[PDB]
DNA sequence: CTGTATATAGCG
DNA sequence: TCGCTATAATACA
């Protein structure tokens, strides 16, 4: 150490993978998490794709600094400030990365039917070459990597697809210049009966 | 022969 | 039960 992790590696791709937390404490911090989040409702719940508008698969939260927004698929969302069990996960992984953070995006999974389609994460608000991380808790889903130029019906190359499971009290971490070259997904999973929450921490623009 | 870009439907 | 297809109504550069 001080941390163990599997790199996960491939042409313009550079992530890395790592367990956080044990099952107890797992278990504590997603009874706290279920307890205390608030998520959008109704207008602040639907996109616009492909010039049709939706409600989302899942349910959605904002934290962070005061000023900053988060734009999406015709969407904006505002940050609400932020709170004790954020604060401290946020900390935690500061002091494991050496890297800093001042917002933070939250998406619930009820069971397998909730999901997320495919994108990549680059909007203008991003800071030029900043890290994302991503930590879970709850029912374990698999997570998908997909190369921008093997997309579609007759594409123009075909690299490798890249699966891998996120369990429990996990974290994974997205470098530059992962987002700019691959899109990523969490397809829908028939058998899982329990629920599941994500949080991403990010680097916006003022 | 030729612009690039984005949630569910309807298959197999 | 899982995964590829074809959008659809614009907004750019």
């Amino acid at each position: 150490g001080s941390h163990s992790w599997r790199h996960i590696r491939a042409e313009g791709l550079d992530s890395s993978y790592t367990v956080l937390f044990g099952k107890a404490e797992a278990d504590e911090i997603f009874q706290e998490l279920e307890k205390e989040v608030e998520y959008f409702t109704g207008a602040l719940a639907r996109v616009q794709v492909f010039g049709k508008w939706h409600s989302v698969p899942r349910k959605q939260a904002t934290y962070g600094d005061a000023g900053l927004t988060y734009t999406f698929s015709g969407l904006t969302l505002s940050p609400k400030p932020w709170i004790p069990v954020l604060e401290r996960i946020r900390d935690h992984v500061s002091g494991v990365t050496g890297q800093t953070f001042n917002f933070v995006l939250i998406n619930r999974y009820k069971d397998g039917s909730d999901h997320i389609g495919e994108h990549r994460d680059d909007c203008r608000e991003l800071a030029p070459g900043s890290p994302i991380a991503s930590v879970s808790f709850g029912a374990s889903r698999d997570f998908v990597f997909r190369h921008k130029d093997s997309r579609g019906k007759s594409p123009s190359r075909r690299v490798a697809v890249v699966r891998l499971p996120l369990a429990h009290g996990s974290l994974l971490m997205m470098n530059h210049p992962t987002n700019t070259h691959w899109y990523h997904s969490l397809p829908v999973r028939k058998k899982v009966l329990a629920p599941r929450v994500n949080l991403t921490f990010r680097k916006i623009l003022l």
